[PDB]
């Protein structure tokens, strides 16, 4: 279960596979098992992390449909992997991958946006090897997350009742169409690496959690007391880890020798004295060190944390006991070249955007994100909600078997992955799924989503608020979203309806914060927005105009101001990003507050305007 | 001398000449004078008024040197024409013409901005006329504005030092060049209009004048007494004409009868009795309606006026003895397909712009405009500086006799046009010219200039103020602009000087207001800009983003606001707008506040919610 992001230390190293790799398409249900044995004939050059589809301009790799394969050699000196264990580790492979080293099989893993390794200590040999990875980019009614296996891409035209339309159809190239609306970028979109562990034991897996804080200061900055837990897996075979917990300066501010006892797992609890909270806009980072003991240590890992407590009470958000208000807006992974490849430079750049925004939260819509922009959310101080890629769905899902545990799947191996994250302050197990309608359609959407509102809450050692973000819908027919902990709604007042129209569009969600505010839950926003052409604009701002995007959220704002039970605002969308091509996408999604490249729009700087004066506790 | 613009009454019609006529371009110094004997072979259409070079793209007329030929036919019934007195009336020909009417020449104007007419009435016949009109394009060194006889156009590049580049340059197509930052736009840009007077007597100019305000209104809305005067001038040949002052209800508030006496003028004034003034923000106009006596009238004319004072004194620029604050900017009369054509559904947008950004005046940049536009600020309350087209002038101009005299017949002509609007305030004799250096330099320009400040002056019955735009240069060794009424600067700090930066620029700035503090006169900025691209965005602003344009004049501003005798700001431009190609020009000047097609970039927002707070009186 254990995912710990492979570390280089005294007991352990990592050696990167990332760098330009042998690439090959192959078809759309097959690719030829040959390739895995022998190098690829007449390859392509490929970049890995990245998605492949925006790296080769002969070929048009953004409409392939199927299979392709990857291939690189690798060397490590023999005295390295002498008695380790040795682990090959994908961070994540889009969506779908077998992978093999040496001509031999070593397994397979269906999931696009979470990392899974194989235990290579046998199938390695000195002198070059050979691995071979085949990917897999379909989607369909089966994947998370959701295809489309018949018609039309999200929100694409049709003329279906033309009989020349439907006879093409039944002919027409096979090609993946997104349930979703972002473009099916595939590929090994993050990090490859083989490293170390010792093998006759080692850690497996760490667990740190907050369990209590005694009187929190008044500016939430310490506490006179924190109460934190530890959990820490084993694997191989009176053994004992000693657990160090380092503060900021890496300073010894408690430690204990604790009984491993068989999994193999000790677990206890440390109490901090004057502990330093983590905050949003004031991070706080401790390390926890375990060193499984035998003077000499057999093995060793350091897991960041942060000490804080997430709390719903009533229609309040509490971190650190004091009311919230999120500020921010739903991401994508995605940018030119790269596609979903992750792309450090672009995550340090964004995280200083939502600085310079004066935003404080963002959610990782509409999948888990790559492992170092959590890390990097932990330094600066940034909330998250994480969300797996539970996008697309509607009742045919609810019905199939194999949905649910890709589901299940989903939402234990992003907790397992992201557990130990301060920044993360709530889950989200789906976006926009159908949950409203007539008939016994609200019932069985309840009774597929509350089995995984309970797993979220069960997988979680830190028991964090579970959300489902919902489509703008009939929310006096959906039964299921006014059940999660904080109520996560997606609305396009004045953009997908009342188009243009301000007045109507404040009215309108009026009438719905209306129905809102007896629920005694928390509400905000996690999507609201209108799509901007940079350079466009009016004095009378119109669709696609710089300063409808603006008047847009100046007008709504006004609303939610009202309401002291609306405890946050996360627009549509940070940036601007692709989409499958369709006759609403111009050059895909343009409903970023900043450009593709990261440029600010109007909108931008009236909403720095507005986010620098509103404070991360307190607003209400 | 006066150019009363045609009128349709119960003693005069006008018939005008509009629509589509043939067109065909000509040789770069000839035409053929047979065109007027008979319809032009193979024409092309044109329309008219517009430029031509805009009007075909099979043929690139941007690039056309020299002559082109219009021709159109009519017809006009004879009982339309008997016994009257028929005038043929250009408002303006780019930049000379030639009129043929069935084949007779009638004559030649230089001057391609200020109107001309011919006395038709005996080349004129019954049935089909064919009216032929040469016009020349051609700029140089004795031109207003100025071309440049060889080299580049105004900033334009050059490798002058590369032998291919001189000996190129020898055989290269004949282009014009201007010395002037506009394209060079020709043909029948303006109006053409047959009109009726009768022959024996008529009215041939009236001037109207504010003499003199008694006891204004704390507001300015009127004044206990206003002593207007008039001056009409008859042509033809104990005669009377009587003088009617209309309110803006059509009610006759006044009325007297004045002799005719011998060149035949009557001459007098008239007591208003709490008269309505006009002022910026608030117009309100009056009608002189002049009517030649024998029961019948033999000949009327319906002059609009408003009545206002215009003075300079100390540093404060006084309106009705209110002390004005200029906002507002350059313009120019150009668009998409017409040119400098002129278009008055523009004119009439371009005026509601100017009331949407809260400004209250412009400058006629760089030549005198169409006659409507001047109407339009009468009735919308908007004021203006009225520009000669005298741009592209330096030393080699001032010592040649033919540019001075095209240079006074600009003058004369512009005022003898224009003197009864009352949204005029000021007078601008020249943009740019070259005025400073060592030597005798800045004298011979001061002793060319000096006789124009005094022509300007001696030609208008208001006496209102003169100037001269003058371009950023030395302003210590430049003798001239200092010896202004009002003292108007273009002035680019952190463009083309300390370019993109704002905190030097602001300093740079600083250093020559101090050098304006002791002069003592009142001074306005009428230019300073960045061009901008609309849509090119960044969160700390270069040169060409929006934010950039918007942080130039927030900082600048801030500066000249801290200066009392400061009275204006006009910054450069209203719109994007078209020049010769060059490297510096991306498709045009793109200094705009709005694109070329009206938009409002960031900077535009801004100044509307700056403007909105300034008051027309009393600012400073
Ligand atoms: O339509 C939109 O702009 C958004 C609607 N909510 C889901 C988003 O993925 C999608 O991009
Ligand atoms: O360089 C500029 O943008 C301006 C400088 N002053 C004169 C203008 O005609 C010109 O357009």
């Amino acid at each position: 279960n254990g995912m710990l992001y492979p570390q280089s230390n005294d007991s352990r190293i990592v050696f990167p596979l990332d760098g330009v790799w042998d690439f090959r398409t192959a078809g759309e249900d097959s690719y030829p098992a040959e390739w895995a044995d022998a190098p690829l004939p007449e390859p392509l050059p490929m970049a890995v992390p990245g998605s492949y589809n925006d790296q080769n301009d002969e070929l048009n790799l953004r409409a392939h449909y199927g299979w392709v394969v990857y291939q690189r050699s690798f060397a490590v000196p023999s005295r390295l992997v002498a008695g380790q264990r040795m682990i090959l580790r994908f961070d994540a492979a889009t969506h779908a991958a077998d992978v093999y080293l040496n001509g031999q099989l070593l397994g397979s893993h269906f999931g696009g946006f979470l990392p899974f390794e194989f235990d290579v200590t046998s199938a390695l040999h000195a002198g070059e090897n050979l691995l071979t990875v085949a990917v897999d980019n379909r989607i369909g009614s089966s994947t998370l997350p959701v295809g489309n296996d018949a018609g039309t891409a999200f929100m694409g035209s049709d003329n279906a009742n033309v009989p020349a339309v439907a006879e093409a159809k039944k002919h027409a190239r096979r090609q993946n169409l997104p349930n979703f609306d972002f473009f099916n970028f595939a590929g090994l979109n993050r990090h490859v690496e083989l490293y170390t562990t010792p093998a006759d034991a080692y850690i497996a897996d760490i667990a740190i959690t907050t369990e209590r804080l005694d009187h929190i200061a008044g500016d939430a900055c310490t506490a006179a007391n924190a109460l934190i837990a530890y959990d820490v897996t084993f694997g191989g075979d009176g053994r004992q880890v000693r657990i160090s917990i380092l503060d900021g300066e890496g300073t010894v501010v408690a430690g204990v020798t604790a009984d491993i006892e068989r999994t193999a797992k000790a677990s206890g609890e440390i109490a901090i004295r004057d502990a330093k909270l983590w905050n949003p806009g004031a991070a706080y980072l401790y390390t926890a060190v375990a060193e499984l003991l035998p003077s000499r240590i057999i093995d060793a890992y350091r897991q960041t944390f942060g000490i804080r407590t997430v709390e719903v009470s009533g229609t309040t958000f509490l971190i650190n006991g004091k009311p919230f208000y999120f500020k921010g807006f739903g991401k994508h992974e995605d940018s030119y070249f790269h596609g979903r490849g992750t792309d450090d430079v672009l995550n340090v750049k964004d995280v200083s955007l939502i600085h310079w925004l004066h935003a404080n939260s963002f959610r990782t819509s509409h999948y888990p994100y790559a492992e170092s922009m959590y890390d990097l959310c932990d330094r600066e101080g940034i909330v998250i909600i994480d969300e797996v890629p539970a996008v697309g769905m509607s009742w045919l899902q609810y019905a199939n078997p194999l949905v649910a545990e890709r589901h299940r799947e989903a939402i234990r191996g992003m907790i397992a992955r992201d557990k130990n994250h301060p920044c993360i302050v709530m889950w989200s197990i789906a976006n926009e799924p159908g949950l409203d309608g007539d008939g016994e359609r609200p019932r069985q959407a309840y009774d597929y989503f509350r089995p995984l509102y309970e797993l979220a809450h069960a997988s979680d050692p830190q028991n964090r608020p579970v959300t489902l973000v919902c489509c703008q819908n009939d929310y006096t027919t959906d039964i299921t979203e006014r059940t999660m902990d904080v109520v996560c709604i997606n609305r396009y007042y004045g953009w997908y309806n009342l188009s243009g129209d301000l007045d109507a569009a404040c009215h309108a969600l009026n009438i719905e914060l209306d129905f809102w505010e007896n629920i005694g839950k928390p509400v905000m926003f996690t999507e609201y927005g209108a799509d901007t052409i940079e350079g466009i604009h009016g004095t009378h701002g119109e669709m696609f105009s710089e300063e409808f995007q603006r008047d847009y959220y100046a007008r709504i704002n006004a609303e939610i101001d009202k309401r002291p039970w609306f405890i946050g605002e996360q627009l549509w969308n940070f940036a601007d990003f692709a989409t499958f091509q369709g006759i609403i996408r111009v050059e895909g999604n343009r409903k970023g507050i900043l450009t593709r490249d990261r440029q600010p729009k109007m909108a931008a700087h009236w909403l720095r305007e507005r986010w620098a004066g509103i404070p991360d506790y307190g607003y209400k």
